[PDB]
DNA sequence: CATTAGA
DNA sequence: TCTAATG
């Protein structure tokens, strides 16, 4: 956590570079397994060799540690940090829509700056044009203050459109968090659960609403179960316009909300724990159900859930508020 | 790890 | 169809 840090930290620098700038899926994969195990390791790595004894710990990497352990840095680490090209790839990646594959393609073309992206707005597909559009707004954080008014609106429509609709803004926001990165509404409805052959509209209906009224400005993507957009709070009585925010809405079977909702709330850690705990208490939990364990090694059979509670009671825990889903 | 774009 | 990109 702090004894192995620079080491794991430098490791991940390396990894993330292999995978992004280069297409070394493997090396990249290498640095990370290492970056992992050395992290577990309870003692201060004193040298290459000491490390080397570790699993996934090669000589290539061990070599890396010496230099790092010896001089406060790393040449390649220094060498990569500089490189406009790799530098350039690191940045374009930031534009919503741009992954590395594209990132690289763009570069080779000689698109390295934000402006390049501009002059060549033509080479970008919708997602990316939008990304490019709201570059400042997507990188900006979401105040709970705003989070509150936001949430406020999305509920009223939902409600207004149909009243049988259940919404839930999961995420950090849901867990207290003074700020969030993007709003995430969970969506269900009774007429939609597991077997019932869809009702895409269910999704569509709302998106229409939210748009109708001007909350959803743009669309990144809309499927019959996952809509991926952009929102905006009605700039009051002028002077103050609101930032463009990422909003994502997804349809769920009534019969799988709670686990799902459980899930999306986190924290990434609480889930595990909770998830690790269920294991003992005779269960399994995942993004959708909770199936009682059978000694033969494994087992199925989705137990029924009507609230966050059910999942809880099931595995025999204390209902932990979202506020407290911290870990 | 799954859903959507797009080519 | 595959292949990227997001969460
Ligand atoms: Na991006
Ligand atoms: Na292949």
């Amino acid at each position: 956590e702090t004894l192995n840090g620079g080491i794991t930290d430098m490791l991940t620098e390396l990894a993330n570079f292999e995978k992004n700038v280069s297409q070394a899926i493997h090396k990249y994969n290498a640095y990370r397994k290492a970056a992992s195990v050395i992290a577990k390791y309870p003692h201060k790595i004193k040298s290459g060799a000491e490390a080397k004894k570790l699993p996934g710990v090669g000589t290539k990497i061990a070599e890396k540690i010496d230099e790092f352990l010896a001089t406060g840095k790393l040449r390649k680490l220094e060498k990569i940090r500089q490189d406009d090209t790799s530098s350039s790839i690191n940045f374009l990646t930031r534009v919503s829509g741009i992954g590395p594959s594209a990132a690289r393609k763009f570069v080779d073309e000689g698109i390295k700056t934000l402006e390049d992206l501009r002059k060549n707005e033509d080479k970008l597909n919708h997602h990316q044009r939008i990304g490019l559009k709201y570059f400042g707004d997507f990188e900006k954080r979401i105040p709970r203050e705003e989070m509150l008014q936001m949430q406020d609106i999305v509920l009223n429509e939902v409600k207004k459109v149909d009243s049988e609709y259940i919404a839930t803004v999961c995420g950090s926001f849901r867990r207290g968090a003074e700020s969030s990165g993007d709003m995430d509404v969970l969506l269900t409805h009774p007429s939609f659960t597991s077997e019932s052959t869809k009702q895409p509209k269910l999704l569509h209906q709302v998106v229409e609403q939210l748009q109708k009224v001007h909350f959803i400005t743009d669309t990144l993507s809309k499927g019959e179960t996952k809509f991926m957009g952009v929102c905006q709070l009605p700039s009051k009585n002028d002077e103050k316009e609101y930032p463009h925010r990422r909003i994502d809405i997804r349809l769920i079977p009534k019969d799988q909300y709670y686990c799902g909702v459980l899930y999306f709330t986190g924290s990434d850690i609480f889930n595990k724990n909770m998830r690790a705990h269920a294991l003992e208490k005779g269960f399994t939990i995942n993004e959708y159900t909770i199936r009682p364990l059978g000694v033969t090694g494994v087992a199925g059979e989705p137990l029924p859930v009507d609230s966050e509670k059910d999942i809880f009671d099931y595995i025999q825990w204390k209902y932990r508020e979202p506020k407290d889903r911290s870990e």
